């Protein structure tokens, strides 16, 4: 069923064993353009899979859908069994984490955004607030000039021991519909929300796929995502 040496693994695997059903809350905010946007789906760690459909509640999303992605939960992630001492974000469960971003369009305005992804009952909930400013109103991310579709990467995770939490910088490439490349240059930091220890990692890599689709048969704005994260980067073992 599971079965680790260290009971601080124990705990977090647990939660973290089978199909867990998953909750997605965004209000936002850019350039004075408020939205809403409300996601369901399922996710399970053993493989690194999460499935979920968002749905804008408040009309027509006023940003392109792909620069939302990595804003709407990497406790789903796959740790392999060698790494599970490593996997800060399961440690934290179920009183949970904040995660909190600056992400700077090149060329264009920034989204900030905090998250308090924790567990309701038996259903992983992620709430998000996001304030997006200084964006041109003729640029890729207002004009609605990004494909719509998503560029595997790998994102490094490191420690921050003073904190008792994780910082990661990274960058997105967005292809735009001309055939050039929007970046997105990613600030992270995650916290724990309850008093309790958590795993602090050494450095290691997330390695994350993720595809977008439209479901055929719903009239509201919408995105499908199926996104894979595997923890890598730590051979011992």
């Amino acid at each position: 069923h599971h079965h680790h040496t260290d009971p601080m693994v124990s705990k977090g695997e647990e939660l973290f064993t089978g199909v867990v059903p998953i909750l997605v809350e965004l209000d936002g905010d850019v350039n004075g353009h408020k939205f809403s946007v409300s996601g369901e789906g399922e996710g399970d760690a053993t493989y690194g899979k999460l499935t979920l459909k968002f749905i804008c509640t408040t009309g027509k999303l006023p940003v392109p859908w792909p620069t939302l992605v990595t804003t709407l939960v990497l406790c789903f992630s796959r740790y392999p069994d060698h790494m599970k001492q490593h996997d800060f974000f399961k440690s934290a469960m179920p009183e949970g984490y904040v995660q909190e971003r600056t992400i700077f369009f090149k060329d264009d305005g920034n989204y900030k955004t905090r998250a308090e992804v924790k567990f309701e009952g038996d259903t992983l909930v992620n709430r998000i607030e996001l304030k997006g400013i200084d964006f041109k109103e003729d640029g890729n991310i207002l004009g609605h000039k990004l494909e719509y579709n998503y560029n595997s990467h790998n994102v490094y995770i490191m420690a921050d021991k003073q904190k008792n939490g994780i910082k990661s910088n990274f960058k997105i490439r967005h292809n735009i519909e001309d055939g050039s490349v929007q970046l997105a240059d990613h600030y992270q930091q995650n916290t724990p929300i309850g008093d309790g220890p958590v795993l602090l990692p050494d450095n290691h890599y997330l390695s994350t796929q993720s595809k977008l689709s439209k479901d055929p048969n719903e009239k509201r704005d919408h995105m499908v995502l199926l996104e894979f994260v595997t923890a890598a980067g730590i051979t011992l073992g």
